[PDB]
C-alpha cells in the first residue's frame, strides 16, 4: 500500500463550449483524484492571468473529504456572459478564448494545465426568425404608422423565442430588421411581411 | 299666427381632428314651441361634407323647441385623415351655414357655423415618461431603446394606440400619428447617463 498521495487530479472539460454574447453562459469541469479529495482549481492563459472578468465559478464543497471520487467527481460550475461589445473579427474562427484549468489535491499534488476553449458568437447566430402572419397594407411602398406597428406585432407574436431586448424595427416599404441585445441583426424581406390590401 | 321664424345658436368653436370623431349640437327654440326641419348647407348650395351627418330625433313635434327646452340637434362625423391643412390656418376650416322652420312654414336665415380642423398632433401633447437610464447618450442600444419606447408609451394611454414611437440613437423620441403629424420628445426628457 503506497505510502503518500503522489498523484494529482484528472480533469475533465467540456467539449464544445458555446456562448452568445449579452447571454448568461454555463458549463461543468469534472474532477477527480485517487485521495477522493481535491482542494481547488485554477483558470489561467497558460500560467497567466486569466484576463477574462466575467467568467465565474462556485467554491462550493471545494477542500471537503470525498469530494472528488471516480463515483461522485467534484462537479465545479462555470458560468458568466460574454460582454454585448466583446468584438467578433471578421474570421469567426477567432472568436474564443483558449485557457487551462489545473486542481490541486490535499497532498500538495497539482496537474498539469489542460485546455479548454470559449466560442463566443453574435446573438443572430442563435436565433432563426420565424415568418409573421401577413400584414394587409394599403401601399406597399408606404406603410402607415399603424400598419408599422402591425408588422411589429407580427413578427413578435410569430416569435416568442427572441429576445424582448430585441428591438423590432420597419421601413417604409415593410422590410424588417430584427436588431438583437449585441447589435447583430436578422433581416425578413418585404414579400414576406406585406401584402397590397385591394390587390388581396 | 306665427309669423316668426326659429332662432338658432351655433356652437363657437367647433374644432374637429383630422381620422377623429367629433360631435357636436345645434340649438334650435321657435316661439310656438315646434321646430319642424332643419337645413344644412354652403350658403343655400350643397353641403358638399358627406363625412357629417345629424340626428332628425324629435323633429316636427309640438314642444319640442321651447325656450326652456330647445331642440338638440346631434351632429357628428370625422374629417378625412388626409385633409390637406392649408399654410395658412385661418383656411383650415369648413364655412357653412344652417337654417331652420317651424310647422308655419316660417324660415329662418342662413346661419353661419364653422368647422375647424386640424392635424391630430394639434390635439396629442405627449405626457413625460418616466427617465430610462443609458450607457452612452450618444448612442442608445437596442434594449435602451426598447426601454423607452415602452415608457412613453406606458405614460400615454390617451395617445392613440395606432401612432408609433421611434427612438433615435440619442434618445430622441418621435411620435407619428396615424395622420402622419408628429410630435418629438427632447432627449433630455427622456433619458440620463
Ligand atoms: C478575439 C481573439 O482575438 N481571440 C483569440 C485569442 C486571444 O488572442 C486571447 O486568448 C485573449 O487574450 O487567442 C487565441 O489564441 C491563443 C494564442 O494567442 C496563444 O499564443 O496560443 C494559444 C494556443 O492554444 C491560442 O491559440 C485563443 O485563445 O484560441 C486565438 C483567438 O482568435
Ligand atoms: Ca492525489
Ligand atoms: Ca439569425
Ligand atoms: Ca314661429
Ligand atoms: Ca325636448
Ligand atoms: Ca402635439
Ligand atoms: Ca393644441
Ligand atoms: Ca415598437
Amino acid at each position: 500500500r503506497r505510502a503518500t498521495d503522489t498523484t494529482p487530479p484528472t480533469i475533465t472539460v467540456p467539449s464544445d463550449i458555446i456562448a452568445y454574447r449579452g447571454e448568461e453562459f454555463e458549463f461543468y469541469f469534472e474532477i477527480t483524484d485517487d485521495s477522493g479529495q481535491v482542494k481547488n482549481i485554477e483558470l489561467s492563459t497558460f500560467g497567466k492571468p486569466l484576463g477574462l472578468n466575467w467568467l465565474e465559478y462556485s467554491e462550493d464543497n471545494f477542500n471537503v473529504p470525498g469530494n472528488a471520487t471516480s463515483d461522485n467527481p467534484l462537479r465545479v460550475r462555470v458560468h458568466g456572459t460574454v460582454p454585448l461589445n466583446e468584438p467578433i473579427p471578421a474570421d469567426k474562427n477567432r472568436a474564443q478564448f483558449t485557457r487551462t484549468i489545473r486542481a490541486w489535491d490535499a497532498a500538495g499534488n497539482v496537474s498539469s494545465n489542460i485546455t479548454f476553449v470559449i466560442k463566443y458568437r453574435a446573438q443572430t447566430d442563435k436565433y432563426n426568425p420565424a415568418d409573421p402572419t401577413i400584414t394587409y397594407v394599403d401601399r406597399l411602398s408606404s406603410l402607415s404608422p399603424s400598419e408599422k406597428n402591425a408588422v411589429e406585432a407580427a413578427v413578435r407574436a410569430a416569435n416568442p423565442q427572441i429576445p424582448a431586448a430585441a428591438r423590432i424595427t420597419v421601413s417604409a416599404n415593410g422590410t424588417v430588421t430584427i436588431t438583437y441585445p449585441d447589435s447583430s441583426t436578422d433581416t425578413i424581406t418585404a414579400n414576406r411581411v406585406v401584402k397590397d390590401l385591394a390587390s388581396s
